[PDB]
């Protein structure tokens, strides 16, 4: 479990890194988890150096079999106490296409996941895919797939949902909007929520950042990282499992003065791109070996990431997808001020199950 939480942790970051590159002035937000399952599900069915890519990029080492530990690993967030998390894997399969029985039988034992044969009428097709996203969504995750070519025969989708009940909320009657003057021009009204309490801190001398620890009712907290100004190239490209370790190791309780806006936020990701960055190419090319899926020839021509976040008051709800052989869009994000990092952490395996950044101060 330890070492399945490195790798993904390695990939959380590496992936965030990627992220930060491609969209520079932005909020960000995005599973890790989330895509680390889509792929390593996918995995089951790659071979030769399509295989030895994805676990590379995933963080494995490329002789690693990791098949059992994300199984072990989705069980267990599957199992939570005290507050919603729910994740799961879906197939759909145009009817002309026949997947492997080992594929099959594999992906359902390990990997939960849920085959589904879908109507040839792409509009019902499409119904279908984006329903049961919003069914594994609560209805957070809309409209997933908006274009569907009849051309496409294979959809994979991991989801996610996340609701937790903070620990210590805010009273809502200390909130107090603030202008936030976006750039020159604009400003914002932020309601910026406040409370003081005793709460496990750090202040990391070496990254020059904030590091402070909220706690849901059951088996999760939020990590908020706040770089001192100036200091966030620093504090990304610093972004280690070892950092994380040293911060949670490190952290004391201490009286604080909590200001944290109530706010929402969505990521919207070409994840072909970002793929390709940490060396998972062949899959995107029509050379690749998914012989393990069919016997047809098959690669993935376009992924998409999409998460939402909502934080108030009470609480935290967030959710996302992962669709492999989904079109992705490229809706607004982020204007852009100085910004605070964050990180949704299960308690039992360590996952990071949700990361961001909020241009948000």
């Amino acid at each position: 479990s330890h070492k399945l939480a490195e790798a993904n942790t390695d990939f959380a970051f590496s992936l965030y890194r990627e992220l930060a590159k491609s969209s520079p002035d932005k909020n960000i937000f995005f599973s890790p988890v989330s895509i680390s399952s889509a792929l390593a599900m996918l995995s089951l069915g790659a071979k030769g150096d399509t295989h030895t890519q994805i676990l590379e990029g995933l963080g494995f080492n490329s002789e690693a079999d990791i098949h059992q530990g994300f199984q072990h690993l989705l069980q267990t967030l599957n199992r939570p106490k005290g507050l919603q998390l729910k994740t799961a894997n879906g197939l759909f399969v145009d009817k002309s296409l026949k997947l492997l029985d080992s594929f099959l039988e594999d992906s359902k034992k390990l990997y939960q996941a849920e085959a589904f044969s879908v109507d040839f009428d792409p509009e019902e097709a499409k119904k279908q895919i984006n329903d049961w996203v919003e069914k594994q969504t609560n209805g957070k995750i809309k409209d997933l797939l908006k274009d569907l070519d009849s051309d496409t025969v294979l959809v994979l989708v991991n989801a996610i949902y996340f609701k937790g009940k903070w620990k210590k909320p805010f009273d809502p009657e200390n909130t107090k909007e603030e202008d936030f003057h976006v750039d020159e021009k604009t400003t914002v009204k932020v309601p910026m929520m406040s409370q003081k309490g005793k709460f496990y801190y750090y202040h990391d001398d070496e990254l020059s950042c904030k590091v402070l620890e909220l706690p849901y009712k059951g088996n999760a907290s939020m990590l908020i990282i706040l770089p001192d100004e100036g200091g966030l190239q620093h504090l990304e490209q610093s972004l280690t499992p070892e950092t994380l370790s040293k911060w949670l190791k490190s952290l004391t309780r201490r009286s604080v003065e909590l200001y944290l806006p109530k706010f929402k936020i969505e990521g919207t990701y070409d994840l072909k791109e970002v793929l390709s960055n940490l060396g998972i190419t062949d899959l995107f090319s029509p050379g690749a070996d998914l012989s393990g899926i069919t016997e047809e020839k098959l690669y993935v021509s376009k992924a998409v990431h999409k998460a939402v976040l909502e934080v108030n008051e009470e609480g935290t709800e967030a959710a996302a997808a992962t669709g492999v052989e989904i079109v992705p869009r490229s809706p607004p994000e982020f204007k852009a001020d100085r910004p605070f990092l964050f990180l949704i952490r299960e308690n039992k395996t360590g996952s990071i199950l949700f990361m961001g950044k909020v241009v948000n101060p």
